Formats: structure tokens, C-alpha cells, sequence
């Protein structure tokens, strides 16, 4: 069976373990230790295609590094209430970017809390970053489990068209 | 005994040449023909592995960008326009060398003048946007010039 | 942690099963059911790196084959010494894994195993020599005395490491 390393990453807070979790156990966690830092396996379909997903829940230099290389698609969350985190996304893509020295790795921009009412961050302006990037965007709700596996599903999908 | 090409760049009178002499003989060279481009070797221990520095001081480009390992991008921190050219050298590497990972180090050269008009703090801003290291140097003095070419071959050496 | 996928391959019979559950498990199975292929997980420290073992135990010996060499990132190509026909088999699994990885330097271990019986057919030298002619190393071992069975899939690490 093909397995797929996928990386979540983001600023603190964002719902990163929350989404994380909500993926592999169906289970929403309201309160999780934000230095915990985590990998998880789940057995999905996706598209007629059974696949292991080997899922990096990443928290807080060199292990960063590590962490980048060996992953094959990233997760980059920000929350739509909270628009440093979205002015933050850049960052990660310039990090992942050099990293593994790719303009074209697998990567899907996450707006998650997509359930609260407080929106600071425009869906169209989200939309705009990530047809820059061109990567898919999908907004999430960790709390209702809104979208999450449309995230992750659409993660595998750009490995496997990259391959 | 492993050999490293580091190539010195950066706008006229930032202090390639007198880096690339305090480096290579441990001497300051107070003018220097700004027209000699020549390469320099000095064997040197970095974390207890002797390797032979290749050092090229530049006055096609292209071809020493695709030979060299490593690159120092000078500017002098009394220069604020030496400064702003700084991102076209790393463009120019960036695509000579087809890669968004070249080995550099940002290197502000002149910390013992008085007459500063390039902030620490934007010169380090700008190394963080490129994920590499920055070093404040004197050639005049040596001090930070054994850092900068030593922290070169380190980025060299994560790489591989 | 780094992750290491290693693959255990060889014909049927040869003791591959055997000396992955001894090196995972600190246990000698005298008998384990040829057609499961599984992999198995197992941290260990070697020349003082901790690292993740993930060790693919092959039993069927072609498109699910070609996909775990692809994936694979260094082989145990084990035979036993008493059965000649498995030493044979050798050069065939170091050619498939040649071309389906498009290397000539992929990280591999030649394994001799069940040095602790008496009707040995395949002389040590002979083992050497095939070995010395991939430049790869060879270990000779025993997954019932558990004799070489560290020393093997530790090898076949340090292969790994030095070709990164
Ligand atoms: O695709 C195939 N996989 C198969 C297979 C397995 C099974 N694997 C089961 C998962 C085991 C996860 C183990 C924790 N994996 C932990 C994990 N999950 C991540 C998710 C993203 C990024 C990194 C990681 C990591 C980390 N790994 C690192 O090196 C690292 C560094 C820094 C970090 O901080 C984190 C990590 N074992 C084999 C051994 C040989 C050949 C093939 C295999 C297979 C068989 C087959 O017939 C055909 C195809 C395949
Ligand atoms: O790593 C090892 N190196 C070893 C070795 C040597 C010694 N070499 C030491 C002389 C150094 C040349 C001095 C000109 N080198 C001149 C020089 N220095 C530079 C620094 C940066 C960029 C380019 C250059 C150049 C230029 N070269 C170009 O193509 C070019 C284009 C445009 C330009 O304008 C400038 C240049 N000779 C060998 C031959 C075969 C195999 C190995 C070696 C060795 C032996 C060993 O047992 C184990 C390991 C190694
Ligand atoms: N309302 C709402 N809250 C969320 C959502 N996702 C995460 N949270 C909450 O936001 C906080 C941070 O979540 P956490 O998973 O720890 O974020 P992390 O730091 O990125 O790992 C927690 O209180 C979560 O319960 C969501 O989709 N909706
Ligand atoms: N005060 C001071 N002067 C320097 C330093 N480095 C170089 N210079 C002087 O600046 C001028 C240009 O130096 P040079 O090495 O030829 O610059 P290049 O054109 O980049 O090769 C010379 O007069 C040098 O002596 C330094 O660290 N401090
Ligand atoms: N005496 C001895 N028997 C072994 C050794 N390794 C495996 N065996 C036995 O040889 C038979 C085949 O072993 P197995 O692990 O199933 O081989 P596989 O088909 O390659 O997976 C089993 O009866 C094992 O108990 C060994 O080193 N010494
Ligand atoms: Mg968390
Ligand atoms: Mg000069
Ligand atoms: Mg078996």
C-alpha cells in the first residue's frame, strides 16, 4: 500500500492538532497541549485508490529542516479569524520552498474556523494568495469537521498529480 | 582533502579583495587594483576537518556562478547602494545555478567605520527572507572575516 | 526521528521472516507462515543516532514488487548457506533492484544465513567474493542463534547513511 507524509503546518493556535485529529479519529479535542508535537496513521480512499496517510502534527531549526525533507505535501493553516496567521502563510511557503528546493511542492492552503462568525480574513483574499502559489484552498471547520477531509483528500491529490 | 570554491561578490569597494587577502594571508591590503579578478587557495581546519578553500575575487559570470560552491555577498555598511544590490546577486545565483538553495552568507563589511548608514537590524531582516546567515565584518581590523568564510563552508557542508 | 525503510528479500525458505522477527523482537520463530508479507517498526541506536527502523518483510519472491524496491531505500539480500539455488537467486534480486531504482550504488547487504548448520554448500570465500564484486559488504548469520542479525540490518543503516 502507497503511503503519503503529509505536514501540518501554521502559527499557534490555528487548529492544526484539532484538524489533525478531527482527520484520524473522527474526534473533535477542544483543549490540546500545543507543544505536543505528534505523527498519526490512518488507512483512506481517495479516488478508487487505497492509501496509508503518515500525518506529522507539527508545534513549535534543524528539525524543522527535517521535517520539511522527508515530507511530501503540506497542510498550511491559517484561521480566518486571525489574520496574522494568514499573513504568516508566506513564510512557511518561502521555508518549504527552499527546503526542499521545489517551486512546485504539494501544498494546500487551509482556512480553518470557518464556523465562527468573527471573519477577519476575506475568502476572496485567500482564494487570491492561493491561485498565486497555485495550490488549492479549502476552508475547514476542525469543530464540525466541515472540509477536513476535503484538505487532506485534496493534499494526496497534488502528490499524486506531481508524481 | 575536500576542496570548497567560494566566490567573493559584491559592488565595487565594499572590501572583496581586502576579505579575500585577510582570509588567504592574514593581511590588510589598505588600496588594490579593483581590476585584478583572481582566485586564492588557503587550507584551513573548520570543526576538525581540514579542507582547502578555492576563493574567487571578482572584479563570464555566469560560469563562476555555476562552478562556485558558496558565495559571500558584500556590502559595506557605510554603502546604503551596496546594500540594494545585494538581492540582485542572489537572483543572479539563484537562476544560474537553477536552485532556491544556494549556499550564502550575507556578509556587512566596514563594521569599524563610524559613518554606519545600513541598519544591523535590516541587513539581519533581510538574511532571515533568505534563510542564510549574516555576518558583520572588518577587514580592516579581521574580525567576523575567518566567521564569514568559515560559516560559508558550513551552509556548504548542510548542504550535501 | 530518521526513518529508515529497509527490505528484507531472498528466496522462499532462506530465513527472511526469521531474521526480521529476531531483530524486532528479540525471538526465534521456528516456523512462520511463508505467504504474510508485513512490515514492522523498531527504534534502535546506531554509532549513537537513534532512528527508526521500518523493515519490510517480502514473501512473495510484479507491480507491487517493483513498488516496494521504488520505496525501499536499502536491501538484505539474504540466501542460506546450505541451499546453493538461493545463493544463485542473489544476482537476479541485485538486478531487478538495480533497474527498477535506475542505480547502480543502491545501499544493499549480501546476508548468508543459518551459519549454525553443518551441510553448508555455499563457502564463505564464495560469499565474499560476490560481495566484493557489488562493493557492498557481507554478513554471515544465524536468526536461530541470533549470531550477525543486529550486525546485518545495522550495516545495511550505515550503507544508507553513507550514501546520503
Ligand atoms: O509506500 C509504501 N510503503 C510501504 C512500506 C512500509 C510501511 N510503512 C508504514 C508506515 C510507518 C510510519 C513510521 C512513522 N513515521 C513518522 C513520520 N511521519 C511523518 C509525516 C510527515 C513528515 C515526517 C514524518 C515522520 C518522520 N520520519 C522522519 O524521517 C522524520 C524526521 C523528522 C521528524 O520530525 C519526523 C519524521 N514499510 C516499508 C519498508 C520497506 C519498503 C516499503 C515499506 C509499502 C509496502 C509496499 O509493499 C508497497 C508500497 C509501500
Ligand atoms: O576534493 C578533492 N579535491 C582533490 C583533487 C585535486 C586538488 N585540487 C586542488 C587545486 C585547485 C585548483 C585551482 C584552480 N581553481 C580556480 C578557481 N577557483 C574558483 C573559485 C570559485 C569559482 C571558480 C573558481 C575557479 C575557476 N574554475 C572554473 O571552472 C572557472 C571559471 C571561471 C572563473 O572566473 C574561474 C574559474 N585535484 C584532483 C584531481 C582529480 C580528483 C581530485 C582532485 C582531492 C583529492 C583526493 O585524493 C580526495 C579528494 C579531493
Ligand atoms: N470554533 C473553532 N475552534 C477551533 C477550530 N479548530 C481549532 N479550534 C480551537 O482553537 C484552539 C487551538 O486549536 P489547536 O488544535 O490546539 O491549534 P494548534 O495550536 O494549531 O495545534 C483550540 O481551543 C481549539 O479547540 C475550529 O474549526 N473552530
Ligand atoms: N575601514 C575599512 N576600510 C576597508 C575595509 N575593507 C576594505 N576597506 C577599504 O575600502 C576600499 C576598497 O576595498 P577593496 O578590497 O579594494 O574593495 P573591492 O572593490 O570590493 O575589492 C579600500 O581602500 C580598502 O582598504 C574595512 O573593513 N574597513
Ligand atoms: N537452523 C536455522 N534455521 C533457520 C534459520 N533461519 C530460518 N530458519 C528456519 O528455516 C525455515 C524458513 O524460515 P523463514 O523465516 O520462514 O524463511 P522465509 O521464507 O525466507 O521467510 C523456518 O523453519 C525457520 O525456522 C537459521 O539461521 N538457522
Ligand atoms: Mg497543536
Ligand atoms: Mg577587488
Ligand atoms: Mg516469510
Amino acid at each position: 500500500m502507497t503511503e503519503y507524509k503529509l505536514v501540518v503546518v501554521g502559527a499557534d493556535g490555528v487548529g492544526k492538532s484539532a484538524l489533525t485529529i478531527q482527520l484520524i479519529q473522527n474526534h473533535f479535542v477542544d483543549e490540546y497541549d500545543p507543544t505536543i508535537e505528534d505523527s498519526y496513521r490512518k488507512q483512506v480512499v481517495i479516488d478508487g485508490e487505497t492509501c496509508l496517510l503518515d500525518i506529522l502534527d507539527t508545534a513549535g531549526s534543524a528539525m524543522r529542516d527535517q521535517y520539511m525533507r522527508t515530507g511530501e505535501g503540506f497542510l498550511c493553516v491559517f484561521a480566518i479569524n486571525n489574520t496574522k496567521s494568514f499573513e504568516d502563510i508566506h513564510h512557511y511557503r518561502e521555508q518549504i520552498k527552499r527546503v526542499k528546493d521545489s517551486e512546485d511542492v504539494p501544498m494546500v492552503l487551509v482556512g480553518n474556523k470557518c464556523d465562527l462568525p468573527s471573519r477577519t480574513v476575506d475568502t476572496k483574499q485567500a482564494q487570491d494568495l492561493a491561485r498565486s502559489y497555485g495550490i488549492p484552498f479549502i476552508e475547514t471547520s476542525a469543530k464540525t469537521r466541515q472540509g477536513v477531509d476535503d484538505a487532506f483528500y485534496t493534499l494526496v491529490r497534488e502528490i499524486r498529480k506531481h508524481k
